RNA sequence: GGCAUCGUGCCUCGCAUUGCACUCCGCGGGGCGAUAAGUCCUGAAAAGGGAUGUC
């Protein structure tokens, strides 16, 4: 869909814990590109689901192009752009 | 430290869930101030932290 900053990850294994989630994440995604933030609830809404904003738009979609369906704690990542740019980036547009 | 109450969030099990958030709580059982987390609180920010009542 449309390009963002910030790419909505699903289909996460929901046994992670909430740490070692946004960590993993971290780790991983930060070699596409400079990672403004990583938001991870364990809710009924919001489990097995995260949102990395990337500070560019560039690595978002390098990011989304390069990792997408990456076996990850035995489920393949599911990436797509968000619908919707995160509050601290658009607090900045 | 103990009682009792409330804010905040975390871990864990069964069942359920593929869910687009930043305005944030699945139901049921268990364990929690703890250099964790926090959406709550202090502070102008860096940062720091449960609170009230009671013996
Ligand atoms: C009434 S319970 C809170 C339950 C929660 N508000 C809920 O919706 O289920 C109070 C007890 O929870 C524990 N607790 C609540 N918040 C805590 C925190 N942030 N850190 C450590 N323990 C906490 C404490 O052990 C306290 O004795």
């Amino acid at each position: 869909t449309r390009p963002n900053h910030t790419i909505y990850i699903n289909n996460l294994n929901e046994k992670i814990k909430k740490d070692e989630l946004k960590k993993s994440l971290h780790a991983i995604f930060s070699r596409f590109g400079q990672i403004l933030d990583i938001l991870v609830k364990r809710s009924l809404k919001m489990r097995g689901q995260a949102f990395v904003i990337f500070k560019e738009v560039s690595s978002a979609t390098n990011a989304l192009r390069s990792m997408q369906g990456f076996p990850f704690y035995d489920k393949p990542m599911r990436i797509q752009y968000a619908k919707t740019d995160s509050d601290i980036i658009a607090k900045m547009a």
